[PDB]
């Protein structure tokens, strides 16, 4: 059994924290990184488990925010303390907090602690009860009020609930803290708490070499193959940190003692040469590095070219509160990352709250924070004008977003239910001339695709749900696609028009006058996977690749050219005898030269 | 306007926060350079990752002055309001701030004229960046052109020789290819001077830039 769970002490500052912590674990200035320690419990109960709760005594300080949701993890237990000197005001200026472990770790419990009960409105316990308790928030599982810096009966009732709540994680029931473990990885934990005595304090990191003579010189059974998935499990425990992803040169360093790293990664923003190269590379993998925050905060008056309502098109995106280290990555995630066309470097205007990048009058993007009157929620306005160009440049954004909300923060997505993230749209039935844009629900919009139009209540006016959404109706690619249904001749019921077995879904049909192959990609999922395919699929224009002809959306579909002889497995498997020698030598350049231009444009073919 | 204190008053109260003549009272409050507020700009540069960086695609042009004048940059941000098009119809975009415009159309089309200081010198800059491309000449001459004009419309002492002339107009070139980089700077009345030939060249004479990539508005380019 793996008796170790992670405490995390979130906060907000000039609030007792690392003096709370210092009182809990009775080891009798600012903090800087994360303070990450541990200590370990003794259960005076018969079932005396020794645990170590690895606590993480986050800092308070707004500066080092963007760095903080990189090591809040769902296997963990949160608390939260609020200062109640302060009191009935600091329990709703630690609402961010709350919102952003809702955001990151859904399902983990978390303990408010009021500090500062010497002096001074316990009324706050009231607000505590009726407004923290289960509005869109990561389920208040107790509350104490407790002195610091003199050890107490509340001191000990709170320390006491800690450690219940510990053992009573259970996600799903899991009971997390006494799963099993094999014992070559409690092994490997042994030896590297051994190693940290045994590394220079100035640079504690270690080597993957000398990590493997430790494993040889010890009895470890670990295999090679045994290693990564081994210490990935340390690494959720808060042992050793490392990242075996090779997109960065790290995967060779294992960071040992990770209290020191974070301790100088965040030493940069109040303010070794060999690895100077790594340095600033993990250094960006903090998103670091130009330092995004510190940005000034203040939006830059910008007179855009177009005004209007039918030139432009608005896409609101409401959260309560923005997450925790959001903007950060976003805006690192657009860098450059996002050109109109398939070269040029466009204009940009860096701020901590906005990118504006900027080709031309008429191929610009602006995602950008903006505030409305009696509305406490946060909004992240994108505008951009109603050419191809532009709608491109929407497409590319949104699936940029969505991709960031899917990979770092889950708990906006999940349906509880008002989703805690709403996507709007802005129209305007009114011509554009007039104003008050109206806003309608994306959700909404995309249920209205048994249409190609949007009508209001007056059917005389009608706006097409291309300049609306030219994501949900494909028309943000290039070189319009639909695939004008009254000309098409598919039945998608029959098992009699498959193309064959075992080709997915592909079935035969005919359109504009050919047979042609359609695959039916239609299934519980949204448009991203039939998007994302379509962008690759939509500037390829090789003869030695199955050309795209059309795709569709009631239902999803693509129509692509149909092979009239079959795969070649066929041919292989029933007539060997048509292959000459002259035909087989034809078919292996052309399958060169298809695999020559897929490399050439830097796409790699991984199965074949 | 009679008893001007009242005037006076009456249109400094907005600073600090007769419906017939509302209009009236808008035209002379753009008189005095107050409408959009060009104060109050949150006076910080945003960061501005220009396209095209290097020394050959660009041209700068700095404006030494002791101090900014009094009201200068207000007066400077509302003459080139819209009133400097690259060609002779298309709106182009704008970041305004209490030191800079930064108008833009097209990555080689652009403009941006903003303070800006250098270490060891208390003296005062008006760096103009510029793409060395045809539409960015243009520019280039139109911005100088409405510069000296506020100069000796508003501002006359900074232009009469004592004599320092406490004005002193750069160029920025690079004879080292503009792959390499402290951007030598020549003083403008001398390069005006050394209109004799069509050419600048140092000390070394295997290398020479024209004077029409350094100074468009002297070389009729
Ligand atoms: N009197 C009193 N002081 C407290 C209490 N809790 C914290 N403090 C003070 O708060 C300071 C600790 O702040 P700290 O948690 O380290 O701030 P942080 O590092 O930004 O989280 C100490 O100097 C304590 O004197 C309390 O309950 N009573």
């Amino acid at each position: 059994p793996y008796n170790r769970m992670k405490l995390m002490i979130v906060g907000n500052t000039g609030s007792g924290k690392t003096t709370l912590l210092q009182q809990l674990m009775k080891t009798k200035s600012a903090t800087v990184g994360i303070d990450v320690k541990d200590w370990p419990i003794q259960i005076r109960d018969k079932r005396k488990r020794d645990l170590v709760l690895n606590v993480w005594d986050f800092a308070g300080r707004e500066e080092f925010y963007s760095t903080h949701p990189h090591f809040m993890t769902q296997r963990a237990l949160y608390l939260a303390v609020y200062d109640l000197s302060k009191g009935q005001a600091e329990v709703d200026a630690m609402k961010p907090w709350l919102f952003n472990i809702k955001a990151r770790a859904s399902s983990s419990p978390v303990i408010l602690v009021g500090t500062h009960l010497d002096v001074s409105k316990a009324c706050m316990s009231k607000i505590t009860k009726e407004l923290l308790n289960k509005r869109g928030f990561p389920a208040i599982r107790d509350y104490h009020f407790v002195n610091a810096t003199e050890e107490s009966d509340a001191l000990a009732k709170l320390r006491k609930t800690i450690i219940n709540e510990s053992l009573n994680f259970k996600i799903r029931d899991q009971l997390v803290v006494g799963q099993l473990i094999p014992d070559c990885y409690v092994e490997l934990e042994k030896i590297i708490l051994s190693e940290r005595k045994n590394v220079p304090i100035e640079f504690p990191v270690i080597d993957r070499k000398r990590l493997l003579q430790l494993v040889r010189e010890n009895q470890l059974q670990l295999d090679e193959n045994e290693l990564p998935h081994a210490v990935h499990f340390l690494n959720e425990s808060g042992v050793l940190l490392h990242f075996q992803d090779p997109a960065l040169q790290l995967s060779d360093l294992y960071f040992v003692e990770p209290k020191w790293l974070c301790k100088i990664m965040a030493q940069i923003l109040t303010v070794p040469k060999n690895y100077m190269t790594q340095y600033f590379k993990l250094l960006e993998k903090f998103q670091i590095a130009l330092v995004p925050s510190s940005l000034s905060d203040h939006r830059p008056v910008i007179e855009l070219p177009h005004c209007e309502n039918s030139e432009i098109i608005i896409r609101l995106y409401e959260m309560p509160y923005f997450p925790m280290g959001f903007w950060s990555r976003l805006i690192n995630r657009l860098l450059e990352i996002s050109p109109y066309m398939l070269a040029l470097r466009p204009n940009r205007m860096y701020w901590r709250q906005g990118i504006y990048l900027n080709w031309s009058p008429e191929a610009y993007c602006l995602v950008g924070s903006e505030v409305l009157d009696n509305h406490p929620e946060s909004f992240l306005k994108i505008t951009v004008p109603s050419c191809r160009k532009g709608c491109i440049l929407l497409g590319q954004v949104v699936d940029h977003i969505d991709s960031l909300m899917e990979e770092w923060f889950p708990g906006l997505l999940e349906i509880d239910g008002e989703t805690l993230l709403k996507k709007w749209a802005l129209y305007s039935f009114n011509d554009g001339e007039e104003h008050q844009k109206i806003l309608l629900d994306d959700l909404m919009k995309k249920a209205e695709e048994g249409d190609l139009l949007v009508n209001p209540d007056q059917p005389r006016l009608t706006i097409p749900i291309s300049q609306i959404a030219p994501d949900l109706i494909l028309a943000d690619l290039p070189r319009n696609i639909m695939l004008n249904n009254d000309e098409l001749e598919f039945e998608q019921a029959p098992e009699f028009l498959l193309g064959d077995g075992s080709f997915g879904s592909v079935y035969r049909a005919a359109y504009e006058g050919e047979e042609v192959a359609v695959k039916i990609f239609n299934k519980h999922t949204s448009l991203r996977l039939l998007r994302q395919e379509l962008v690759v699929l939509c500037h390829l224009h090789h003869p030695s690749l199955i050309s795209l002809l059309a795709a569709g959306i009631r239902p999803r579909m693509l129509v692509m050219e149909l092979a009239s002889k079959g795969s070649l497995d066929r041919l292989l498997q029933q007539d060997k005898a048509s292959l000459t020698r002259t035909l087989q030598h034809r078919i292996a350049l052309h399958v060169a030269d298809g695999l020559r231009y897929l490399h050439s444009a830097m796409i790699i073919y991984r199965d074949l």
